[PDB]
């Protein structure tokens, strides 16, 4: 139900946001930027040095407020508990960013039933997690969930079975819950982001010497998510390229969607 | 150029407009609208019986103004001269609607090469004329040109082909004009209307005994093609089973020239 506006720094003024694997890559990017715009910012991870340092820049470049939370998303307990302890901590919830995954190297599949489990784990089952978590304020806040995704979560890949079904995964749950809410009357809005190669110490760590791709810079990636997700939108594309850009828009799929739309209007 | 602005029939009042193939079916309900919203309208066509009943019904609808011309298309001395008469008449152009077409029916092409050459003449070739006829005074309002065609003229039907071939005639060449106009910053712009099967006499009779969804009202269709012409729309879809309206799309095409241009 995407929104009829133009983007503003604005916008995200005063706002209170959650965003997960905030303390390197992408997810750093996210948290200065929502600091420039004087948002109300929460972060995690697992290792707490890194946060810190997040959290100063944060400070420095303009939050409302910032905290950082450490810990696994290995573990569900503290999904919950970094929920609730974070919407404390600014007072209501707004945006939640999902963004955090587990450890991936390009490798072939030869047998890592624990590396799939665990990127079913950590890459999916605690975004659902955290998502519970944060329904109740998102909807009194007219909030917005955001979710990360990829290439990789819209067509197939060699070296990363484990990671494509965990990034599959999450297209078919929070596509099939955003129907769940338009028919719920539920106000809070779903942003799936599929994003090409980007810049970050550990994408290029894992690909340098495969993959062939121009990666994008990491700083406009994350502000086109911000965005994305302050205009209310369903996807988001980036990649360096606009070949692709346009390619993973599937009309086919809106289609069917909007046929099979009408094939009940039950409760 | 895209607008994501809403539509008012406020945004076309004052607005200076032709309406060609007035004299019957759509045109007529194009010109009604506009007199129901009350522009400068003349309005052509070859019958001069019948473009009174339309001019008159205009001023009584509140039209700042309505009169005809009526010649046929065939020829593009005439075609030339009328854009100039209306042209005086109206001391400007914002909106040119070229909508006129031809006799035509169902009918499987043999060895018809004469309608082939009228379908060519009439639907495309003047249409071109009355452009480019139009081109300085749209020039000089930030005009708009509309052009209605038809499911057939985005993929192939059977039957119609002349038709068929005019129709996908005028998107190779307007579509195609429309970016030389756009990487050249002249600011006219080019609506292409494709709809589905309409609501009118010589679109009924023709289509007898075919297994049609019900055609869609000509009068929002009217107001369709009036609107997404003043939205500035690069194109505007319209059919029945709305259904249709998704897949007539063709997401492909966009993707390759983005790229070439
Ligand atoms: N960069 C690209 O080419 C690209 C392309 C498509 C999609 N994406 C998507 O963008 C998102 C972020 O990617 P990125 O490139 O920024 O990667 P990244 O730099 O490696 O992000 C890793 C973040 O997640 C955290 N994390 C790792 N394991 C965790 C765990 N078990 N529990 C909690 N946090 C954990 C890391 O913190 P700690 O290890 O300190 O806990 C760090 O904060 C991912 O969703 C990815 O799929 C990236
Ligand atoms: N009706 C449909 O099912 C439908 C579906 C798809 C597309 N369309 C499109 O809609 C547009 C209008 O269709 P319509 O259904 O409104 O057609 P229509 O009812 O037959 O109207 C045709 C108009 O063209 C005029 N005309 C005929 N020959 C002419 C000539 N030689 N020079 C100038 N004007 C001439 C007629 O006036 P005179 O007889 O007085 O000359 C009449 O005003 C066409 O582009 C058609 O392709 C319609
Ligand atoms: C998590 C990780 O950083 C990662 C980055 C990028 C994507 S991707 O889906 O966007 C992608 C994009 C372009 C191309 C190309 N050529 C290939 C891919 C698959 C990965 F090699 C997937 C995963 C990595 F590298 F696996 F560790
Ligand atoms: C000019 C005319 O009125 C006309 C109407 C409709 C179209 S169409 O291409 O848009 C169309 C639309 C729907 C369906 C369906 N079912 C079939 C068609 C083809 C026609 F057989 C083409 C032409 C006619 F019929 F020839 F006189």
């Amino acid at each position: 139900q995407p929104l009829n506006e133009e983007f503003r720094p604005e916008m995200l003024q005063g706002k209170k946001v959650i965003v997960t694997g905030a303390s390197k890559g992408i997810g750093r990017e996210m948290a200065y930027h929502l600091a420039k715009m004087g948002a109300h910012v929460v972060v995690t991870a697992r290792s707490k040095e890194t946060l810190q340092k997040v959290v100063s820049h944060c400070l420095e470049l303009g939050a409302a407020s910032a905290h950082y939370i450490a810990g696994t998303m290995e573990d569900m307990t503290f999904a919950e508990q970094f929920v609730a302890q974070a919407g404390k901590l600014m007072g209501g919830l707004d945006m939640l960013i999902l963004n955090h995954i587990t450890n991936t190297s390009l490798n072939l599949f030869h047998d890592d039933i624990h590396h799939v489990r665990k990127s079913m784990e950590v890459n999916f089952l605690s975004y659902v997690v955290l998502t519970v978590a944060a329904l109740p304020m998102l909807k009194q806040s007219n909030g917005s969930i955001v979710v990360v995704s990829s290439l990789a979560g819209k067509v197939a890949y060699p070296m990363v079975a484990a990671y494509s079904a965990s990034k599959f995964a999450l297209d078919g749950f929070f596509s099939s819950i955003r129907k769940e809410y338009s028919v719920s009357r539920v106000n809070v809005s779903i942003t799936l982001c599929v994003l090409g190669l980007i810049d970050t110490e550990t994408a290029m760590k894992a690909v340098s010497g495969i993959v062939h791709m121009q990666a994008a810079p990491k700083e406009e990636c994350a502000l086109e998510i911000i965005k994305g997700g302050a205009l209310r939108q369903e996807e988001v594309y980036y990649d360096s390229s606009l070949w692709t850009t346009l390619l993973i828009r599937n009309p086919s799929r809106k289609i069917l969607e909007f046929l099979y739309s009408t094939s009940y209007n039950m409760d």
